[PDB]
């Protein structure tokens, strides 16, 4: 049945049944980007920008981003400027690499903006990934260790300049998919209902909505601030979050994982950020970036649908009684 459709008691099974992605196929994804990986570093610019890393960011016939970091470039406007330079060598590899290695999976480069898509005929399983180039303000980063500030000096100088703040986060989508990977499985399974439930309602909008990456944020936070724990009610910790994003005008959240306070030049950042009008949902990976920032009818648009789909039975008991959200702090 719908999200719509499903009440509380089922949610966890709804997330088994269509959300969870099919673990072989992701798994041979993985290996396949491995390879496209490696073969893009090697081949790339073969003859100063080139490729140091292939991360996959972002993801909804399921959409994916896939980061393409070059180093040696001169500002991260560059990966803009040069986009057109950058996909056609990009573009060229990819095609090299389906040509010349066999995948367990489907490699298909789609024709002329730059994606292909991995595919399975033994699963009916597919994805498309958007390729995006990006400078690698990170270079050598490992879990677990803050970047070290001064990337992010020489980001916030040249967002300030260009206008451009939170317009180059693809350049750290490592410290993105970091800060969503490194948590317990419900947590990942209420994250991939609520990443449902935003594209649920894009689906019926013919205006933006926040973006689907600010209410992964939201979510984390529900859970942070309303639960931390390892289990927990898959509807609670929904309904939190619905009643979250009704909160928007009140909302004021950051992370102090990847960056602090500490350097003067990100702490200014970061509090001319947090003066802005709410909902402000700054990027852990990005001190420039209010995700969803900006736009607050998004925000009214997407809290008019919380209020709607409270009202659905997935945060309701058969008596119609709603489960509750995480009380929080």
């Amino acid at each position: 049945m719908e999200l719509r459709h499903t009440p509380a008691r089922d949610l966890d099974k709804f997330i088994e049944d269509h959300l969870l992605p099919n673990t072989c196929f992701r798994t041979q994804v993985k290996e396949a980007i491995d390879i496209v990986c490696r073969f893009l570093k090697e081949r790339c610019f073969q003859g100063p920008v080139r490729v140091s890393k292939v991360v996959k960011g972002g993801s909804s016939r399921s959409d994916a981003d896939l980061v393409v970091f070059l180093t040696k470039l001169t500002s991260f406007e560059d990966q803009l400027r040069r986009r057109g330079e950058f996909i056609q060598e990009i573009r060229r590899q990819l095609e090299a690499c389906q040509r010349e290695q066999k995948f367990k999976v489907t490699f298909e480069v789609q024709s002329p903006a730059l994606s292909f898509v991995l595919s399975s005929p033994q699963l009916q399983q597919e994805v498309e990934f958007d390729v995006l180039p990006a400078f690698d303000a990170l270079g050598q980063w490992t879990p677990g260790y803050k970047p070290n500030p001064e990337i992010y000096v020489q980001l916030i100088k040249e967002c300030k300049s260009r206008g451009k703040e939170g317009e180059f986060s693809t350049c750290f989508t490592e410290l993105q998919r970091d800060f969503l990977r490194n948590r317990p499985t419900k947590l990942k399974s209420l994250i991939r209902l609520v990443k449902h439930w935003y594209q649920t309602c894009k689906k019926t909008h013919g205006n933006k909505l926040p973006p689907q990456y600010a209410l992964e944020l939201l979510t984390v936070y529900a859970w942070e601030q309303g639960s931390r724990k390892t289990d927990f009610s898959t509807a609670q910790g929904f309904q939190t979050v619905l009643e979250l994003v009704l909160k928007h005008q009140k909302l004021c959240i950051f992370w102090e994982a990847y960056y602090d306070f500490t350097n003067p030049v990100v702490g200014r950042c970061m509090l001319q950020q947090l003066k802005k009008p709410r909902p402000v949902i700054l990027d852990p990976a990005d001190p420039t970036g209010n995700v969803g920032g900006g736009d607050t009818h998004s925000w009214q648009r997407l809290a008019q649908e919380a209020r709607v789909w409270l009202g659905y039975p997935c945060c309701k008991n058969l008596d119609g009684s709603l489960v509750g959200a995480w009380t929080m702090l």
